[PDB]
Protein backbone atom coordinates (compact mmCIF):
# COMPACT_ATOMS: atom_id res chain seq x y z
CA UNK A 1 0.00 0.00 0.00
CA UNK A 2 0.67 3.57 0.19
CA UNK A 3 3.46 4.93 2.54
CA UNK A 4 5.03 8.50 3.24
CA UNK A 5 7.71 10.31 5.09
CA UNK A 6 9.16 13.60 5.65
CA UNK A 7 11.95 15.46 7.39
CA UNK A 8 12.61 18.77 8.77
CA UNK A 9 16.89 17.94 8.45
CA UNK A 10 19.08 15.61 10.40
CA UNK A 11 22.22 17.52 12.96
CA UNK A 12 22.76 18.12 16.16
CA UNK A 13 19.48 18.37 17.93
CA UNK A 14 20.17 19.26 21.68
CA UNK A 15 18.59 16.90 24.30
CA UNK A 16 17.77 20.45 26.24
CA UNK A 17 16.13 22.13 22.93
CA UNK A 18 13.65 24.57 24.74
CA UNK A 19 10.02 23.23 24.77
CA UNK A 20 9.06 26.56 22.87
CA UNK A 21 11.39 25.38 19.88
CA UNK A 22 10.67 21.77 20.34
CA UNK A 23 6.37 21.96 20.49
CA UNK A 24 6.31 24.03 16.84
CA UNK A 25 9.21 22.03 14.85
CA UNK A 26 6.14 18.87 16.02
CA UNK A 27 3.59 20.48 15.21
CA UNK A 28 4.77 20.99 11.96
CA UNK A 29 6.31 17.58 11.27
CA UNK A 30 2.51 16.16 12.26
CA UNK A 31 0.32 19.00 10.30
CA UNK A 32 2.59 17.98 7.24
CA UNK A 33 2.21 14.26 7.84
CA UNK A 34 -1.68 14.78 7.70
CA UNK A 35 -1.03 17.05 4.48
CA UNK A 36 0.77 14.36 2.79
CA UNK A 37 -1.86 11.27 3.99
CA UNK A 38 -4.59 13.45 3.54
CA UNK A 39 -3.28 14.01 -0.15
CA UNK A 40 -2.64 10.03 -0.95
CA UNK A 41 -6.21 8.91 0.30
CA UNK A 42 -7.28 11.10 -1.86
CA UNK A 43 -5.54 9.81 -4.79
CA UNK A 44 -3.07 12.32 -5.23
CA UNK A 45 -0.07 10.63 -7.64
CA UNK A 46 3.32 10.57 -5.25
CA UNK A 47 4.87 13.38 -7.30
CA UNK A 48 1.41 15.89 -6.22
CA UNK A 49 2.22 14.67 -2.75
CA UNK A 50 5.56 15.59 -2.05
CA UNK A 51 5.55 18.40 -3.81
CA UNK A 52 2.61 19.74 -1.62
CA UNK A 53 4.48 18.06 1.40
CA UNK A 54 7.62 19.93 0.71
CA UNK A 55 5.86 23.49 -0.07
CA UNK A 56 4.19 23.54 3.64
CA UNK A 57 7.76 22.59 4.86
CA UNK A 58 9.05 25.54 2.68
CA UNK A 59 6.58 27.73 4.59
CA UNK A 60 7.41 26.58 8.12
CA UNK A 61 9.91 29.35 9.02
CA UNK A 62 11.43 27.22 11.27
CA UNK A 63 12.47 24.62 8.90
CA UNK A 64 15.61 25.52 6.75
CA UNK A 65 14.07 26.19 3.12
CA UNK A 66 12.06 28.71 1.96
CA UNK A 67 11.41 30.87 4.56
CA UNK A 68 13.61 30.45 7.79
CA UNK A 69 16.38 29.41 4.82
CA UNK A 70 20.31 29.73 6.52
CA UNK A 71 21.77 32.43 5.34
CA UNK A 72 24.63 32.84 3.19
CA UNK A 73 27.99 34.52 4.40
CA UNK A 74 26.97 37.77 2.76
CA UNK A 75 23.80 37.64 4.93
CA UNK A 76 21.61 36.55 2.14
CA UNK A 77 19.68 33.59 1.14
CA UNK A 78 19.90 30.95 -1.59
CA UNK A 79 17.71 28.37 -1.59
CA UNK A 80 17.62 25.15 -3.91
CA UNK A 81 15.78 21.83 -4.43
CA UNK A 82 15.12 19.24 -6.31
CA UNK A 83 12.15 16.29 -7.04
CA UNK A 84 12.28 13.05 -8.87
CA UNK A 85 9.29 10.79 -10.57
CA UNK A 86 10.65 7.32 -9.81
CA UNK A 87 8.32 5.11 -12.53
CA UNK A 88 9.50 8.11 -15.63
CA UNK A 89 13.02 8.89 -13.84
CA UNK A 90 11.67 12.26 -14.60
CA UNK A 91 13.64 14.76 -13.13
CA UNK A 92 13.57 18.51 -11.51
CA UNK A 93 16.04 21.13 -9.79
CA UNK A 94 16.75 24.70 -9.20
CA UNK A 95 19.92 26.49 -7.13
CA UNK A 96 20.50 30.27 -6.07
CA UNK A 97 16.70 31.08 -5.62
CA UNK A 98 16.65 34.82 -3.63
CA UNK A 99 12.78 35.46 -4.12
CA UNK A 100 10.81 32.43 -5.26
CA UNK A 101 8.56 31.29 -2.57
CA UNK A 102 8.48 27.75 -3.00
CA UNK A 103 12.08 26.39 -4.57
CA UNK A 104 10.33 22.98 -5.17
CA UNK A 105 7.60 23.92 -7.68
CA UNK A 106 10.23 25.84 -9.73
CA UNK A 107 12.31 22.61 -9.75
CA UNK A 108 9.26 20.92 -10.80
CA UNK A 109 8.10 23.13 -13.81
CA UNK A 110 12.26 22.50 -14.67
CA UNK A 111 10.97 19.14 -15.02
CA UNK A 112 7.68 19.94 -16.86
CA UNK A 113 8.16 23.03 -18.90
CA UNK A 114 11.51 22.93 -20.24
CA UNK A 115 14.42 20.17 -22.10
CA UNK A 116 16.29 20.52 -19.27
CA UNK A 117 16.61 19.11 -15.19
CA UNK A 118 18.72 21.96 -13.67
CA UNK A 119 18.50 25.99 -13.92
CA UNK A 120 20.18 27.87 -11.30
CA UNK A 121 20.86 31.45 -10.01
CA UNK A 122 19.98 33.87 -12.54
CA UNK A 123 18.52 31.79 -15.02
CA UNK A 124 16.32 30.29 -12.71
CA UNK A 125 15.53 33.53 -11.11
CA UNK A 126 14.30 34.39 -14.74
CA UNK A 127 12.58 31.12 -15.52
CA UNK A 128 10.81 31.66 -12.38
CA UNK A 129 8.97 34.81 -13.92
CA UNK A 130 8.62 33.90 -17.41
CA UNK A 131 6.47 31.13 -15.89
CA UNK A 132 4.53 33.35 -13.04
CA UNK A 133 5.18 31.70 -10.00
CA UNK A 134 4.74 33.28 -6.29
CA UNK A 135 7.98 35.80 -5.99
CA UNK A 136 8.66 37.84 -2.59
CA UNK A 137 11.17 40.62 -1.85
CA UNK A 138 14.52 38.63 -0.41
CA UNK A 139 13.49 39.88 2.96
CA UNK A 140 10.15 38.38 3.21
CA UNK A 141 12.98 34.63 3.80
CA UNK A 142 15.27 36.27 6.43
CA UNK A 143 13.88 35.25 10.04
CA UNK A 144 15.73 37.11 12.81
CA UNK A 145 16.53 32.92 14.13
CA UNK A 146 19.14 33.43 10.98
CA UNK A 147 20.19 36.32 11.91
CA UNK A 148 21.70 35.24 14.82
CA UNK A 149 22.55 31.99 13.38
CA UNK A 150 25.23 33.72 11.10
CA UNK A 151 26.28 36.39 13.81
CA UNK A 152 27.38 33.23 16.32
CA UNK A 153 28.89 30.99 13.39
CA UNK A 154 31.46 34.04 12.31
CA UNK A 155 31.65 34.34 15.50
CA UNK A 156 32.56 30.23 16.36
CA UNK A 157 16.91 21.02 4.82
CA UNK A 158 13.58 19.36 4.50
CA UNK A 159 12.05 16.40 2.50
CA UNK A 160 9.48 14.30 1.51
CA UNK A 161 9.16 10.58 0.24
CA UNK A 162 5.95 8.88 -1.24
CA UNK A 163 4.73 5.62 -2.59
CA UNK A 164 0.58 5.02 -3.70
CA UNK A 165 -0.76 1.52 -3.83
CA UNK A 166 0.03 1.01 -7.38
CA UNK A 167 3.87 1.45 -6.00
CA UNK A 168 5.07 4.47 -7.98
CA UNK A 169 7.47 6.40 -6.42
CA UNK A 170 8.74 10.24 -5.42
CA UNK A 171 11.19 11.97 -4.02
CA UNK A 172 11.19 16.07 -3.06
CA UNK A 173 13.90 17.64 -1.37
CA UNK A 174 14.80 21.86 -0.79
CA UNK A 175 17.25 23.59 1.59
CA UNK A 176 18.63 27.17 2.22
CA UNK A 177 21.68 25.33 2.63
CA UNK A 178 24.51 26.06 5.08
CA UNK A 179 24.74 28.80 7.77
CA UNK A 180 27.58 31.45 6.66
CA UNK A 181 28.02 29.31 3.53
CA UNK A 182 30.17 31.17 0.51
CA UNK A 183 27.60 33.09 -1.71
CA UNK A 184 27.12 30.63 -5.29
CA UNK A 185 27.86 27.33 -3.26
CA UNK A 186 25.37 24.08 -4.02
CA UNK A 187 25.08 21.28 -1.55
CA UNK A 188 23.66 18.01 -1.70
CA UNK A 189 20.07 19.21 -2.18
CA UNK A 190 19.52 19.89 -5.74
CA UNK A 191 21.92 17.01 -7.08
CA UNK A 192 19.90 13.70 -8.56
CA UNK A 193 22.03 10.62 -6.84
CA UNK A 194 22.88 13.07 -3.68
CA UNK A 195 19.86 14.91 -2.00
CA UNK A 196 17.15 13.10 -4.20
CA UNK A 197 16.84 9.94 -5.71
CA UNK A 198 13.73 7.87 -6.92
CA UNK A 199 13.40 4.80 -9.71
CA UNK A 200 11.06 1.60 -9.68
CA UNK A 201 11.91 0.54 -6.60
CA UNK A 202 12.93 3.27 -3.65
CA UNK A 203 12.50 7.21 -3.05
CA UNK A 204 15.25 8.67 -1.18
CA UNK A 205 15.16 12.02 0.18
CA UNK A 206 18.91 13.13 2.27
CA UNK A 207 19.86 15.65 4.79
CA UNK A 208 22.73 16.66 6.72
CA UNK A 209 26.34 18.11 5.61
CA UNK A 210 26.01 18.47 2.13
CA UNK A 211 29.54 18.10 0.98
CA UNK A 212 29.65 14.49 2.52
CA UNK A 213 26.24 14.02 1.02
CA UNK A 214 27.95 14.70 -2.20
CA UNK A 215 30.94 12.54 -1.96
CA UNK A 216 28.45 9.80 -0.29
CA UNK A 217 26.19 9.85 -3.80
CA UNK A 218 23.44 8.93 -0.62
CA UNK A 219 20.67 8.87 -2.28
CA UNK A 220 21.83 7.05 -5.63
CA UNK A 221 24.27 4.74 -2.59
CA UNK A 222 20.52 3.52 -0.99
CA UNK A 223 18.81 2.74 -4.80
CA UNK A 224 22.35 0.77 -5.83
CA UNK A 225 22.17 -1.44 -3.05
CA UNK A 226 19.06 -2.22 -3.39
CA UNK A 227 19.55 -3.25 -7.34
CA UNK A 228 22.79 -4.70 -6.99
CA UNK A 229 23.06 -6.56 -3.82
CA UNK A 230 19.12 -7.48 -3.36
CA UNK A 231 18.90 -5.57 -0.25
CA UNK A 232 16.11 -4.38 1.53
CA UNK A 233 14.97 -0.86 1.89
CA UNK A 234 16.24 -1.21 5.58
CA UNK A 235 19.04 -3.09 4.39
CA UNK A 236 19.97 -0.64 1.71
CA UNK A 237 19.33 2.61 4.21
CA UNK A 238 21.14 1.33 7.10
CA UNK A 239 24.17 -0.02 5.99
CA UNK A 240 24.44 4.23 4.11
CA UNK A 241 23.79 5.85 7.13
CA UNK A 242 25.21 3.71 9.61
CA UNK A 243 28.36 1.86 7.84
CA UNK A 244 29.23 4.19 4.51
CA UNK A 245 29.13 8.00 5.71
CA UNK A 246 30.70 9.48 9.02
CA UNK A 247 28.84 9.48 12.43
CA UNK A 248 26.74 13.33 12.85
CA UNK A 249 26.87 14.12 8.81
CA UNK A 250 23.58 12.19 7.38
CA UNK A 251 20.17 11.29 8.30
CA UNK A 252 17.97 10.05 4.97
CA UNK A 253 14.39 9.23 4.67
CA UNK A 254 13.02 6.23 2.43
CA UNK A 255 10.20 4.75 0.70
CA UNK A 256 10.10 1.23 -1.04
CA UNK A 257 7.93 0.04 -4.04
CA UNK A 258 6.32 -2.37 -1.72
CA UNK A 259 5.12 0.49 1.00
CA UNK A 260 7.92 -0.08 3.49
CA UNK A 261 9.57 3.17 4.86
CA UNK A 262 12.80 3.57 6.34
CA UNK A 263 14.21 6.83 8.25
CA UNK A 264 17.98 6.08 9.80
CA UNK A 265 20.26 9.09 10.83
CA UNK A 266 23.82 8.91 12.40
CA UNK A 267 23.68 12.34 13.98
CA UNK A 268 21.94 13.61 17.31
CA UNK A 269 18.01 14.12 16.15
CA UNK A 270 15.99 14.12 12.69
CA UNK A 271 13.06 15.84 12.74
CA UNK A 272 11.12 13.01 11.27
CA UNK A 273 7.29 11.65 10.36
CA UNK A 274 5.77 8.86 8.48
CA UNK A 275 2.68 6.88 7.74
CA UNK A 276 1.74 3.54 6.21
CA UNK A 277 -1.64 2.25 4.63
CA UNK A 278 -0.43 -0.10 7.41
CA UNK A 279 -1.54 1.34 10.43
CA UNK A 280 1.81 2.38 11.30
CA UNK A 281 2.60 6.01 11.84
CA UNK A 282 5.12 8.42 13.75
CA UNK A 283 6.36 11.63 14.72
CA UNK A 284 9.60 11.63 15.90
CA UNK A 285 12.92 14.13 16.74
CA UNK A 286 14.91 12.06 18.88
CA UNK A 287 15.61 7.80 18.94
CA UNK A 288 13.02 6.10 21.12
CA UNK B 1 50.28 -3.21 -14.57
CA UNK B 2 51.61 0.47 -14.13
CA UNK B 3 49.83 3.85 -15.28
CA UNK B 4 47.36 4.34 -17.47
CA UNK B 5 45.90 7.16 -18.81
CA UNK B 6 42.44 8.17 -21.36
CA UNK B 7 41.08 11.35 -22.73
CA UNK B 8 38.23 12.25 -24.85
CA UNK B 9 36.72 15.27 -26.69
CA UNK B 10 33.56 14.51 -26.09
CA UNK B 11 31.08 11.86 -27.89
CA UNK B 12 27.62 12.35 -30.04
CA UNK B 13 26.34 11.95 -33.43
CA UNK B 14 29.78 12.55 -35.40
CA UNK B 15 29.03 11.88 -38.58
CA UNK B 16 31.01 9.02 -40.61
CA UNK B 17 31.52 11.19 -43.77
CA UNK B 18 32.61 14.68 -40.87
CA UNK B 19 35.24 16.47 -43.24
CA UNK B 20 38.93 16.01 -42.68
CA UNK B 21 39.20 19.78 -41.92
CA UNK B 22 37.06 19.22 -38.83
CA UNK B 23 38.35 15.75 -38.13
CA UNK B 24 41.84 16.77 -38.74
CA UNK B 25 43.19 19.40 -35.65
CA UNK B 26 40.38 17.19 -33.56
CA UNK B 27 42.73 13.91 -33.90
CA UNK B 28 45.74 16.15 -33.50
CA UNK B 29 44.38 17.82 -30.36
CA UNK B 30 43.72 14.41 -28.74
CA UNK B 31 47.21 13.04 -29.72
CA UNK B 32 48.75 16.87 -27.79
CA UNK B 33 46.95 16.33 -25.01
CA UNK B 34 47.34 12.49 -24.98
CA UNK B 35 51.38 13.34 -25.04
CA UNK B 36 51.14 15.96 -22.16
CA UNK B 37 49.53 13.30 -19.75
CA UNK B 38 52.02 10.53 -20.57
CA UNK B 39 55.12 12.80 -19.95
CA UNK B 40 53.53 13.75 -16.34
CA UNK B 41 52.86 10.31 -15.30
CA UNK B 42 56.09 9.18 -16.57
CA UNK B 43 57.80 11.97 -14.56
CA UNK B 44 55.12 10.41 -11.65
CA UNK B 45 53.43 13.74 -11.40
CA UNK B 46 50.24 12.93 -9.21
CA UNK B 47 46.99 11.68 -11.03
CA UNK B 48 45.08 14.55 -9.74
CA UNK B 49 47.28 17.40 -11.60
CA UNK B 50 47.63 14.80 -14.35
CA UNK B 51 44.23 15.37 -15.44
CA UNK B 52 44.42 19.17 -14.14
CA UNK B 53 47.19 19.66 -16.78
CA UNK B 54 45.08 17.40 -19.88
CA UNK B 55 41.96 19.17 -19.32
CA UNK B 56 43.39 22.93 -19.03
CA UNK B 57 44.87 22.09 -22.52
CA UNK B 58 41.48 20.48 -23.78
CA UNK B 59 39.57 23.80 -22.67
CA UNK B 60 42.63 25.54 -24.54
CA UNK B 61 41.65 23.79 -27.93
CA UNK B 62 38.83 25.87 -29.69
CA UNK B 63 37.68 22.91 -31.90
CA UNK B 64 36.71 21.55 -28.49
CA UNK B 65 33.24 22.23 -26.03
CA UNK B 66 35.10 23.43 -23.64
CA UNK B 67 37.06 26.71 -22.76
CA UNK B 68 37.59 28.49 -25.81
CA UNK B 69 34.95 26.77 -28.64
CA UNK B 70 32.10 26.25 -25.57
CA UNK B 71 29.33 25.69 -27.15
CA UNK B 72 26.48 28.97 -26.75
CA UNK B 73 23.72 29.10 -24.92
CA UNK B 74 19.91 30.41 -26.35
CA UNK B 75 21.25 34.19 -25.59
CA UNK B 76 24.88 33.48 -27.93
CA UNK B 77 27.10 33.10 -24.24
CA UNK B 78 29.08 31.05 -22.56
CA UNK B 79 28.78 29.18 -19.41
CA UNK B 80 31.24 26.86 -18.58
CA UNK B 81 31.58 23.98 -16.07
CA UNK B 82 33.96 21.36 -14.46
CA UNK B 83 34.34 18.76 -11.99
CA UNK B 84 37.47 16.59 -10.37
CA UNK B 85 37.88 14.36 -8.69
CA UNK B 86 40.37 12.68 -6.42
CA UNK B 87 39.84 8.61 -6.06
CA UNK B 88 42.11 8.34 -2.94
CA UNK B 89 40.90 10.73 -0.66
CA UNK B 90 37.18 11.41 -2.52
CA UNK B 91 38.16 14.83 -1.95
CA UNK B 92 36.17 17.07 -5.29
CA UNK B 93 35.51 20.45 -6.66
CA UNK B 94 33.22 21.60 -8.88
CA UNK B 95 31.89 25.03 -10.90
CA UNK B 96 29.25 26.26 -12.91
CA UNK B 97 28.09 29.39 -14.76
CA UNK B 98 32.05 30.51 -15.88
CA UNK B 99 32.09 33.50 -18.06
CA UNK B 100 35.84 34.63 -18.25
CA UNK B 101 37.77 31.96 -16.41
CA UNK B 102 39.97 30.62 -19.17
CA UNK B 103 40.74 27.28 -17.18
CA UNK B 104 36.98 26.08 -15.52
CA UNK B 105 38.82 22.53 -14.16
CA UNK B 106 41.75 24.52 -12.62
CA UNK B 107 38.91 26.52 -10.83
CA UNK B 108 37.09 23.28 -9.87
CA UNK B 109 40.48 22.10 -8.19
CA UNK B 110 41.25 25.35 -6.21
CA UNK B 111 37.48 25.23 -4.67
CA UNK B 112 38.47 21.46 -3.24
CA UNK B 113 41.91 22.92 -1.92
CA UNK B 114 40.99 26.56 -1.10
CA UNK B 115 37.24 26.37 0.56
CA UNK B 116 34.98 24.02 2.90
CA UNK B 117 32.91 23.44 -0.19
CA UNK B 118 32.68 20.98 -3.52
CA UNK B 119 30.63 23.20 -5.89
CA UNK B 120 31.16 27.26 -6.33
CA UNK B 121 28.59 28.52 -9.37
CA UNK B 122 28.08 31.44 -11.32
CA UNK B 123 28.40 34.69 -9.63
CA UNK B 124 29.89 33.71 -6.51
CA UNK B 125 32.39 31.28 -8.77
CA UNK B 126 33.47 34.01 -11.14
CA UNK B 127 34.15 36.15 -7.61
CA UNK B 128 35.79 33.09 -5.68
CA UNK B 129 38.65 33.20 -9.61
CA UNK B 130 39.02 36.76 -8.84
CA UNK B 131 40.36 36.14 -4.96
CA UNK B 132 41.92 33.43 -6.15
CA UNK B 133 43.72 35.79 -9.17
CA UNK B 134 43.32 32.89 -11.62
CA UNK B 135 43.22 34.13 -15.38
CA UNK B 136 40.51 35.64 -16.87
CA UNK B 137 39.51 37.27 -20.51
CA UNK B 138 36.59 39.30 -21.80
CA UNK B 139 33.59 37.15 -22.72
CA UNK B 140 34.27 37.44 -26.28
CA UNK B 141 37.39 35.41 -26.41
CA UNK B 142 35.57 32.22 -25.64
CA UNK B 143 33.23 32.92 -28.56
CA UNK B 144 33.81 31.04 -32.12
CA UNK B 145 32.81 31.78 -35.30
CA UNK B 146 31.96 27.57 -35.60
CA UNK B 147 29.63 28.03 -32.27
CA UNK B 148 28.03 31.35 -34.07
CA UNK B 149 26.91 29.54 -36.88
CA UNK B 150 26.65 25.86 -34.40
CA UNK B 151 23.94 28.24 -32.46
CA UNK B 152 22.27 29.85 -35.65
CA UNK B 153 21.54 26.24 -36.86
CA UNK B 154 20.21 24.88 -33.47
CA UNK B 155 17.49 27.89 -33.60
CA UNK B 156 16.86 27.18 -37.11
CA UNK B 157 16.05 23.52 -36.28
CA UNK B 158 13.82 24.04 -33.59
CA UNK B 159 32.83 17.99 -23.29
CA UNK B 160 36.11 16.91 -22.42
CA UNK B 161 37.80 14.74 -19.81
CA UNK B 162 40.66 12.77 -18.57
CA UNK B 163 41.09 9.89 -16.26
CA UNK B 164 44.59 8.89 -14.74
CA UNK B 165 46.09 5.77 -12.51
CA UNK B 166 49.72 5.44 -11.46
CA UNK B 167 51.39 2.31 -10.63
CA UNK B 168 50.89 2.81 -6.61
CA UNK B 169 46.62 2.80 -7.83
CA UNK B 170 45.93 6.28 -7.31
CA UNK B 171 43.11 7.39 -9.32
CA UNK B 172 42.03 11.07 -10.80
CA UNK B 173 38.79 11.96 -12.95
CA UNK B 174 38.45 16.00 -14.60
CA UNK B 175 35.58 17.02 -17.10
CA UNK B 176 35.17 20.27 -18.50
CA UNK B 177 31.94 21.54 -20.62
CA UNK B 178 30.31 24.72 -22.73
CA UNK B 179 27.54 22.53 -22.29
CA UNK B 180 24.63 21.96 -24.91
CA UNK B 181 24.15 24.72 -27.57
CA UNK B 182 20.88 26.73 -26.99
CA UNK B 183 20.55 25.58 -23.69
CA UNK B 184 18.83 27.63 -21.49
CA UNK B 185 20.43 30.55 -19.26
CA UNK B 186 21.45 29.23 -15.80
CA UNK B 187 21.04 25.45 -16.91
CA UNK B 188 23.54 23.00 -15.46
CA UNK B 189 24.63 19.61 -16.76
CA UNK B 190 26.13 16.62 -15.72
CA UNK B 191 29.89 17.25 -16.39
CA UNK B 192 30.02 19.19 -12.72
CA UNK B 193 27.89 16.70 -10.79
CA UNK B 194 30.26 14.20 -8.83
CA UNK B 195 29.00 10.89 -9.38
CA UNK B 196 27.36 11.94 -13.38
CA UNK B 197 29.69 13.61 -14.88
CA UNK B 198 33.32 12.66 -12.70
CA UNK B 199 33.66 10.00 -10.51
CA UNK B 200 36.90 8.62 -8.59
CA UNK B 201 37.29 5.99 -5.81
CA UNK B 202 39.60 3.30 -4.68
CA UNK B 203 38.99 1.34 -7.74
CA UNK B 204 38.55 3.58 -11.08
CA UNK B 205 37.66 6.90 -12.34
CA UNK B 206 35.61 7.87 -14.68
CA UNK B 207 34.66 10.96 -16.86
CA UNK B 208 31.14 11.03 -18.91
CA UNK B 209 30.30 12.67 -22.15
CA UNK B 210 27.04 13.06 -24.59
CA UNK B 211 23.43 14.30 -23.50
CA UNK B 212 23.77 15.97 -20.10
CA UNK B 213 19.53 15.33 -18.68
CA UNK B 214 20.68 11.31 -19.57
CA UNK B 215 23.82 11.43 -17.87
CA UNK B 216 22.13 13.10 -14.47
CA UNK B 217 19.31 11.00 -14.81
CA UNK B 218 21.59 7.50 -15.26
CA UNK B 219 24.08 8.50 -12.53
CA UNK B 220 26.27 7.43 -14.91
CA UNK B 221 29.93 8.24 -13.58
CA UNK B 222 28.71 6.51 -10.11
CA UNK B 223 26.97 3.65 -11.51
CA UNK B 224 30.36 2.43 -13.09
CA UNK B 225 32.02 2.70 -9.67
CA UNK B 226 28.74 0.62 -7.68
CA UNK B 227 28.59 -1.85 -10.14
CA UNK B 228 32.55 -2.84 -9.58
CA UNK B 229 32.20 -2.02 -5.80
CA UNK B 230 28.37 -3.59 -4.96
CA UNK B 231 28.40 -6.57 -7.74
CA UNK B 232 32.76 -7.21 -8.77
CA UNK B 233 31.81 -6.51 -12.22
CA UNK B 234 35.40 -5.79 -13.66
CA UNK B 235 35.61 -2.15 -15.44
CA UNK B 236 35.07 -3.46 -18.64
CA UNK B 237 31.83 -5.17 -17.53
CA UNK B 238 30.71 -2.07 -15.21
CA UNK B 239 31.41 0.35 -18.13
CA UNK B 240 29.89 -1.82 -21.09
CA UNK B 241 26.80 -2.50 -18.51
CA UNK B 242 26.26 1.31 -17.84
CA UNK B 243 26.56 2.07 -21.86
CA UNK B 244 24.96 -0.15 -23.61
CA UNK B 245 22.49 -1.97 -21.40
CA UNK B 246 21.60 1.14 -18.45
CA UNK B 247 21.18 4.39 -20.68
CA UNK B 248 19.65 4.91 -23.95
CA UNK B 249 21.06 4.53 -27.03
CA UNK B 250 22.98 7.92 -28.68
CA UNK B 251 23.30 9.38 -25.31
CA UNK B 252 26.41 8.49 -23.50
CA UNK B 253 30.23 7.43 -23.86
CA UNK B 254 32.74 7.16 -21.50
CA UNK B 255 36.33 7.04 -20.35
CA UNK B 256 37.68 4.69 -16.95
CA UNK B 257 41.07 3.37 -15.72
CA UNK B 258 40.85 1.07 -12.88
CA UNK B 259 43.40 0.36 -10.09
CA UNK B 260 45.19 -2.13 -11.76
CA UNK B 261 46.00 -0.09 -14.88
CA UNK B 262 42.42 -1.14 -17.01
CA UNK B 263 41.06 0.93 -19.45
CA UNK B 264 37.57 1.24 -20.86
CA UNK B 265 36.00 3.84 -23.74
CA UNK B 266 32.79 2.40 -24.03
CA UNK B 267 29.95 4.45 -25.89
CA UNK B 268 26.44 4.00 -27.43
CA UNK B 269 26.94 7.40 -29.50
CA UNK B 270 27.99 7.25 -33.20
CA UNK B 271 31.71 7.96 -32.60
CA UNK B 272 33.67 9.17 -29.37
CA UNK B 273 37.09 11.56 -29.69
CA UNK B 274 38.92 9.58 -27.32
CA UNK B 275 42.58 8.47 -26.63
CA UNK B 276 44.61 6.51 -23.95
CA UNK B 277 48.00 4.79 -23.54
CA UNK B 278 49.28 2.36 -20.70
CA UNK B 279 52.70 2.07 -19.56
CA UNK B 280 52.76 -1.94 -21.17
CA UNK B 281 53.66 0.15 -24.16
CA UNK B 282 49.91 0.15 -25.33
CA UNK B 283 48.93 3.76 -27.34
CA UNK B 284 45.51 4.66 -29.40
CA UNK B 285 43.21 7.53 -30.45
CA UNK B 286 40.20 6.93 -32.36
CA UNK B 287 36.88 8.43 -33.68
CA UNK B 288 34.60 5.96 -34.86
CA UNK B 289 34.63 2.19 -34.01
CA UNK B 290 36.79 -0.75 -35.10
CL1 LIG C 1 23.62 21.68 2.54
CL1 LIG D 1 35.72 22.92 -36.61
CL1 LIG E 1 49.17 26.65 -19.23
CL1 LIG F 1 26.09 18.95 -21.25
CL1 LIG G 1 38.41 1.76 -28.41
NA1 LIG H 1 11.04 27.00 6.02
NA1 LIG I 1 12.78 18.20 -18.76
NA1 LIG J 1 37.99 24.37 -26.06
NA1 LIG K 1 36.83 21.54 -0.05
Amino acid sequence: GWAIALHGGAGDIPLSLPPERRHPREEALRHCLQIGVEALKAKLPPLDVVERVVRELENIPQFNAGKGSVLTSNGTVEMEASIMDGTTMDCGAVSGLTTVVNAISLARLVMEKTPHIYLAFDGAEEFARQQGVETLDSSHFITAENIERLKQAKEATVGCVAVDGNGNLASATSTGGLVNKMVGRIGDTPLIGAGTYADARCAVSATGKGEAIIRGTVARDVAALMEFKGLSLEEAATCVVHERTPKGTLGLIAVSAKGEVAMPYNTTGMFRACATEDGYSEVAIWPS
